């Protein structure tokens, strides 16, 4: 419980579960800052993961503390990413569909060949396994919640794309 | 493009995809209001669905317009729900893990046997297949983005729970 390294508020996480009596109860609650990555471009927080999709509500593991699996981008991931002003992410593609929700500020999404657009605060991105980067061209941080869900490699003319 | 029935702004949706040349491009963009459900308790918007998890980035279907599947709560769903002031949702349990993100306002999450707590703006809920309702005990609407991901029925002493 400190301000995030981006200068934005820490994030409350509330996790539910079942007790020994099969009742729905609160499992954990915490308020935790996003923290700076080495590049200094973004401040982030992992919130949860599932080892598989479909998920397992009999898996009592804390998703924030789960050992690394096999399948790159296997299962699901929810994290919070604070893009810092004047910064951008590395361009890349993943084997997933991602739902991105702009919580605070706004963000420039750039795809292939210079294509780009702005996603305003409250906006949602459906990222369908596309090559992209995120760029903050504003003077304030932008917070985005990302949910990444396993999908096979995208098939172009029945084959994987070049990286 | 009108104000939502909750009085909150409409929601921008940006969807990515691949073109015939295997390039990452923008597939669609829209700004759409949440709309009132018959009960008058909430105003909602479906954003996307996947028929399965893992998902399929070769499935060009608009997730907002996908025909109903077999598996109740099969695949994934992202929707926006605006809980109206002084209103609450029906209590229920689903076969899913859900990530909920409070975009605006705050919300009371109630589980079994009267257990409840407040999730503040910017807060995240990890709902692990638990019986719950959402209650807005404030004088302003509360907007929550929900992502629901297929999971088997929760097993208590190796058996499904009573409904
Ligand atoms: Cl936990
Ligand atoms: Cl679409």
């Amino acid at each position: 419980e400190a301000l995030s390294d981006s200068g934005l508020p820490p994030v409350q996480r509330v996790v539910t579960g079942h007790d020994a009596h099969g009742r729905a109860v609160f499992k954990s609650e915490d308020v935790t800052p996003t923290r700076m990555i080495p590049s200094g471009d973004a401040s982030f927080l992992l919130v949860w993961t599932t080892a598989t999709v479909p998920a397992d509500n009999n898996d009592e593991t804390d998703g924030r503390q789960r050992e690394a699996g096999l399948t790159l981008d296997g299962g699901s991931v929810i994290r919070v990413v604070d893009m810092l002003p004047g910064k951008e992410s590395p361009m890349h593609r993943t084997n997933s569909i991602d739902y991105g929700i702009v919580l605070e500020g706004e963000i420039e999404l750039e795809l292939d060949d210079g294509a780009k657009r702005t996603v305003r605060q409250g906006g949602i991105i459906v990222q369908r396994g596309t090559n992209h980067l995120w760029r903050n061209t504003t003077d304030k941080p932008c917070r985005i919640a990302f949910i990444l869900i396993e999908a096979p490699a995208y098939l172009h003319n029945g084959q994987p794309l070049p990286e």
